[PDB]
């Protein structure tokens, strides 16, 4: 004669990751540094581009 | 890990042509360039042509 099953189960999470670069040149970093001191009407382009 | 890349291409012209040729005979010449000199019944229909 059988009797009923009741099954227990568990699962565990795994734990995953992404990453992605991003690159500056030094020129860059140097025209994004003014700190309202330059601003002639030639370094502007550079700084917008 | 990875970083976006940009590329940069330059394409000129190239020159080419065409030529056709158109040729008129002399005799249509001498006819064309009287100025004011004929105009029997007889020039003008090998005028016409």
């Amino acid at each position: 004669v059988d009797q009923p099953v009741h099954n227990y189960m568990v699962k565990r999470i795994h734990k995953r990751s992404l990453s992605a670069a991003f690159a500056i040149a030094s020129e860059a970093l140097s025209l994004l540094s003014n700190t309202y001191v330059d601003g002639t009407e030639i370094d502007s382009s550079l700084r917008i581009r």
